[PDB]
């Protein structure tokens, strides 16, 4: 029996910590920016909540007492929260962690225990203004995250439906299709064409159609363009994804990120859950170096709890922090910079011997005053080894107190990264430290 | 789930209207308590949330990050690090009150695992993993007893350094957190596991909750009076001075040993100017097992106990193959009785909680303007300002007001054709109801200085 972090999970140092909560400080400003509310639910639910949802699961032991399971997803106790709370509509962000059994791969994103960060609208609101401004939001955080360019691709889930039934694909074929035809960003339409006839016995007939559809992506003059197209016209429901699109890319040129965004029809993701516009957010290197967002209309979804099984149609996004934390981590490791594990701007010091009483109460009134302050657990610390604790902590600044220094009542400030002093009447200590640091 | 909150806030009036009687409390504040306590009862398929555990509502949650907020502020003052445990850890690496009381997951095919019951067990394991004799950190997460699922509040200092300054900075902190709240006064307990070197300890646990009469009773039952005379006497530095002078305990050094050591730790409370605030009573036994050295508990002043935690070496020298001991103290605040007091307490004011914190709604009376409104609010959110709209055509002005009045926001921007040709903006507070126009260009600035 080694002492392990079970098979799949992980700790967070400090520097991990201190990573995090940068970016999720980023994210909640924005959300909070939006005006949006807040939950939280149970780690785990009961199993008859779960079933009927893959079951990668983690289970408790019965115990005597009923079964109960770590969530693996945030939107079903989202659909119980608000099934078991009479509301048909709310704008909420959740941010925990989920647990899904499955093989971890490191190397790989893939852990068993993770974040999940998610923003939802639900209710029944005038088309697109809640799916227009969830795609201003993914857009502001991944532009303030500075973390490189970042592309935006849009689809609908009733395109996909009336293109493939047009191009002439089975219903039940349809969504290993869908599979498919997502990879194309990672791939090439040659290989997934060669993939999809041999590996799928799907007619080259049926496939050289969806390739003149799929193969096709740009602004809102493709919308246009499709709305043009004879074929697609005739469709209902491409009709209806079509005119959602249309709406939507105004609505975002009226937000003004409509640079932004790209109209892309390979985009197939989550077809069992999304009922309308469905978007991936990447980064670019104009080529993607990996998926960071993802979003989605479900309007079927959030209403299943309900016993009359009415619908709450909801819109929302999720991001991947876990991406983001190692991108973050990365850049910072590629400089090669120190990163601060803690936000001390003082430590107390005393070159003499005998002074740590006084010291102590300096550093009372520093805390009093709000200050952040530090000292060591010695009795007469040397000042070189005070000092070597500042430049590893990234502290800026020491308060010396000296005989000579304390009988004058001032006190000697030096900058760590400077090393130059000023003294400093102790009253006025205070302010001199403000002004040092934010 | 307000409901449940509810539910919880009854629970802990009833709780503290019964510490209150037990206390021999006037007439006049029981009853204030009692009507506090029946207004809340008055106020009180099959989806439920496990047994135990209960959602957090948006008014739940605010309440919390106010709490948390000042508590993370004075770990950070105190510059501490911050590190995160997985939920679940080995069954064997959470051994040897009761096994059976922690959670553990089913077989699945893999290594079993167990919930998280305790935030320093895995700090231990945390430690001895990464080989560190030396760490200042906090920790604030859930954990898992079979409410159930609940929250600890964690801060933790480990390492060998001079004796009584890191435990003397543990007080501070918690004395600092606590004023800090607002949740009115409070005094701290403290006592030294040496000093007192079973079942003794807890009637002397059950012993601070009861009468030392109906108390030596309970001692009698379980069977004294060497004992009695130890337990009663409490206080500040004056008393612990006495204490050394007897020589019973003098002249033992394992009790000796401890006597000293608080001795010490007094100087240093005096300097940090929380001793007024500091008690001494060795009646307290609590978490006897995990501690090797002092205890220190907090009671606010009209479980109880919203704050607790002391020093323990024993625990990180359990996980390391040598065993070699690592020197550590710590605290754990209460974090959730203190979420129902705190919201009990704005409820009082009569204040209301927000769950948002929109700056502004942007507005139209008129119809047709909603391209107008959704440029205007794209222009806010890129200022940074916190601004809605409602998701409506042509949404009424008095509907608007209304979600303005009902959600706290402090200020409604009105668009109008005419406005829109001048290059105003009507600004108009929502308490107030007076209007101003405002320049495009200057609405950015004077929304901020208005907020
Ligand atoms: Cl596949
Ligand atoms: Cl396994």
């Amino acid at each position: 029996f080694v002492l392990k972090t079970p098979k799949g999970t992980r700790d967070y140092s400090p520097r991990q910590m201190a990573v995090r909560e940068k970016v999720f400080d980023v994210i909640i400003r924005c959300f909070k920016r939006h005006g949006a509310e807040v939950i939280d639910t149970p780690v785990f639910e009961l199993k008859e909540t779960l079933m009927g949802k893959s079951k990668l699961i983690y289970d408790l032991k019965d115990q005597g007492g009923e079964l109960l399971s770590l969530r693996y997803d945030l939107t079903v106790p989202f659909a119980r929260y608000l099934a078991m709370n009479k509301l048909t509509n709310i704008k909420r962000y959740h941010i925990a962690k989920v647990y899904r059994r499955d093989n971890p791969a490191m190397t790989r994103g893939r852990y068993r225990e993770f974040y999940q960060c998610d923003f939802d609208i639900a209710g029944n609101f005038d088309p697109m203004i809640p799916d227009a401004e969830c795609l201003k939001i993914m857009c502001e955080i991944l532009s303030s995250l500075q973390i490189g360019d970042f592309l935006v691709k849009v689809n609908d889930r009733r395109i996909l439906d009336g293109m493939f039934a047009i191009c002439g694909v089975s219903d039940s074929k349809f969504r290993t299709i869908c599979s498919s035809v997502d990879k194309l960003d990672k791939v090439s339409w040659e290989e997934v064409k060669n993939e999809m006839v041999g590996e799928k016995g799907l007619a080259p007939e049926v496939a050289d159609r969806i390739g003149d559809y799929v193969q096709q992506h740009g602004g809102v003059s493709l919308v246009e363009q499709l709305l043009q197209d004879p074929k697609l016209s005739q469709n209902k429901q491409a009709l209806e994804g079509l005119g959602d699109l249309k709406l939507l890319f105004e609505y975002l040129t009226l937000f003004g990120i409509d640079d932004k965004i790209s109209f892309d029809l390979s985009l197939a993701r989550g077809l069992d859950y999304y009922t309308g516009v469905i978007y991936e957010a990447v980064l670019l290197q104009p080529l993607g170096v990996g998926s960071v967002a993802a979003g989605g209309r479900y309007d079927g979804l959030v209403g299943m709890f309900d016993p009359k099984g009415r619908k709450v149609p909801c819109v929302g996004l999720s991001i991947g922090v876990e991406r983001i934390f190692s991108i973050v981590e990365q850049r910072l490791e590629a400089l090669e910079e120190k990163i601060r594990t803690t936000e001390t701007q003082v430590l107390v010091a005393s070159a003499q011997k005998k002074l740590l009483e006084e010291r102590l109460k300096l550093v009372s009134e520093l805390w009093d005053a709000g200050i952040k302050a530090e000292l060591l657990y010695k009795k007469n610390p040397k000042l070189l080894n005070q000092l070597q604790y500042c430049e590893e902590a990234g502290i800026p600044l020491v308060a010396i107190i000296g005989e000579q220094e304390l009988k004058d009542g001032v006190i000697k400030l030096r900058s760590v990264t400077s090393r130059e002093e000023v003294d400093v009447r102790r009253e006025d200590l205070v302010e001199e430290i403000k002004r040092r640091t934010g």
